[PDB]
């Protein structure tokens, strides 16, 4: 028959399979949409903040730059981060210590930003890999009621047991057509979370030249008046 | 009809059918039990992690967490750094304290890191061997088959037909325990790098803590 | 009953045993073997060129045995150069801290700055590599959809006319088997095209951490050497 | 019958005594080795110095890995006497036991391929066989010219065999691997940490030392 | 196995030739590989148990002096005594450390990826030499059911030389495969192991550097 009237002919477990196999299109393609966006407008803003930080030429100055990045800025977050360092460190003889202070802090917030933008490309990779063996898993049940079927009776002439096997290869065609995208996807947003992750670190990295460099400058401005 | 498909079968496949089951069952305990472990731990730590934002030394820290409970993994490694402290004492060397408690510090995630993941090695191995075991089940499905054909002699559909379901049905629970085993491997190995990313996070800050601390009193003395 | 009237077709008649679904597959991974292909002639040319270029700036700068020699060497190696912005940045720090008394630093911050450059360069070569991987990885399996929902068909044919013979749906399933095939076909120059890249790519930034390091060095002992004769003269 | 296929089955269960051979082999040698390392490190716990560690492990036999490690960072500060600088020493030992460290970790994980191989490979030497077979009985069906599979249908069965040993050969050298590999895992744990108390003894009593020194 | 592949498909054929030409070129790669990684293993064992006994820079010059001029560890030792050179007249001994790690770590680096040559070709014929072979299996049944029809009859015998041409593809391409596959691991094992050795041996040279300039430094310090 139909792929409609192919479907609810069909097993219950086959009818488990091709139902959830869809549905695992659905959770693809809306985080497919949703981070699309997402990654689009962050990618943005980092690029212009980025660009707007590489006249800094002082710590201070980078400071004013950002000031009106907005509260959400992660630039803006990476020199708070410095200038809170300083601030705890006020009356201390060692900059070895802040700036290793500062470098830790800096590189940890970097990474757990990196791991809020990975936040369901678990599913994707999950839904690529296990797609195809749930289908899989479908159509064998299928068919194997199907020769079940074939002895009991027990018939020959295949043109009868026919649309059991047609009905139960439905099965691993929808898990093919789920994984596909849901690989190709996971491929695209694992490219961009490693170049939004490479632009971050380019932040922070401004940021803690910025401290080094100013750190020493005024040491020695210090020590010979 | 699963029990009447159990034993219907031959006694191979009776027992690729009730090893792949058990596996299963192994399977979904080791699911539940670490999977409400995981949950609870990382409840626990993460309240602990808010406590302590608010410390700004050590001591306080160390006031802090005073009360968080004799196995709190907080409270382990605010008391690591105090016990490099304590055998510290009398040392001029503030580099060499730094280094050694950063040292005990991240080696301790990691130990703690290696025992969430204790039970994930019978996980690993299970979705690994499970299509092989199943697999093994088809082959000799298929295999009696052609043993029909041959005592049988005739070579319709009809004759090769209970092979060929035993080898599906094989194929098929192979699917069901392999499957599960791998995709719960997976979940649990990410949960354990985000608590081992989280805990890592709880030492930060003590090690930050204990590095300005001693800045601090160093600079004080001169 | 006796003797026939049929008779099967050419390739061109083959492809009319496919139904729409099928002609998208097979058509689809024809063009997706178009652009690896595309992508591989592009890319190659000019990855030749980079390389030949950065291997000489690498062998004359080896003969660098001074910082100050190394710029002399470097000065007209044109304003795209690889080398060139490495020892600019490194002259960048050094102009930067003028007036520090502190060399530990300009070192750190000279190796954080031209090791955070030698990594972007990496990126900007793997642009268009995630394409190969993607196509080598996922064509065999949309050829092999394109062979499932070919069987499929064919089963559906056996059902509704009766009895059995073949000869009906068996260039459906011919065909249905040509779409893995072709699958097949599209994977392994993805496959290999990119091996080939990821080695090529891998000389080339171990080439680059070669002129860095050797700017690294010059300026490090450099700093040292400076510093010694500024102390005892 | 044929030939090749009874070699893929005889090959097959050869490379399942090697697996018998590994298992017993290295079930001695991890237990063994785990065993010393345990009551070592508890040993090495109530030490309050490098030399009390050394002391300690004196007498722990010669083949011993806490004893090597400690004996590396003695013998460092035995080399190094006469040196003001003690972040030299402190690098230098900490060199030398990473280094160690690895190398055994290397020798433990010996022969552990052989295991993931034969455990990889095996039902693929398996289908072989059995491809093997049955292509050669179908060009017998090619030759004279036959219907009824039933006159090649037993080759065909026994074909099959190879994939059904190849699959059985598979099984267990996957999971005794999986089994040695959480072991060296474990035992590399254990090692690292004996490891670490050496440096940070050595560390502690450099610093105690040098600063008494200076007052 | 003659008239057989005489009388196969164009295409086919083309699989075939194609699959043996990988095996041919897995088999030269292990032969020489195989006897060069013997050579060089044996020659810096030898060389890693002589320089063990070296107390100092100059001593462990000593004993590699006729090592040879193939040799790894004079190389390296070369190496370290050219930074040695370099710094002359600089009073920063942390420098010249760095400066010695950074540059021999590197050297080791490079040999093993000289060693990784040729591997690469072995990972690539393991990875497409199943789709090849798997490739030839699905052309062969394909002709075959293009074969019984027309004859549109169904029987055996125009569908068996199908069967026997697949078959013969995925037999071919797993004697491709496997060993491609497995020599790669094997390889990549061995490679592994020469690069910890070859790390171990420059260790000690840095370690002799180290001792030497700190040794040095406190007797001129303390005279
Ligand atoms: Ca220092």
């Amino acid at each position: 028959l139909s792929v409609w009237g192919m479907y609810q002919h069909a097993d219950i477990v086959v009818k488990c399979v091709m139902i959830g196999l869809i549905l695992a299109s659905v959770v693809t393609w809306a985080i497919f949409f949703s981070k699309s966006v997402e990654f689009f407008n962050q990618k943005r803003r980092l690029k212009r903040e980025q660009q707007l930080l590489a006249e800094a030429r002082s710590l201070n100055q980078a400071n004013d730059i950002a000031a009106d990045f907005g509260s959400k800025s992660l630039s803006l977050h990476l020199l708070n981060e410095a200038q809170n360092e300083l601030e705890l460190s006020e009356g201390s003889d060692d900059n070895e210590g802040i700036k290793e202070r500062t470098s830790f802090r800096l590189e940890r917030r970097v990474a757990a930003v990196g791991r809020q933008m990975g936040r369901g490309n678990g599913y994707l990779a999950t839904i690529g890999a296990i797609s195809p063996f749930v289908g899989l898993f479908g159509t064998v049940w299928g068919i194997m009621n199907s020769f079940i079927g074939i002895a009991q009776t027990q018939t020959t002439n295949l043109a009868v047991v026919a649309p059991g096997i047609a009905e139960a290869l439905l099965a691993t065609a929808i898990g093919l057509v789920a994984a596909i995208p849901a690989v190709v996807i996971y491929n695209v947003f694992a490219r961009q979370i490693g170049g939004f992750k490479a632009m971050l670190g380019d932040v922070a990295a401004q940021v803690l030249l910025l401290q080094s460099r100013d750190l020493d400058l005024e040491a020695s401005a210090a020590a010979h008046p």
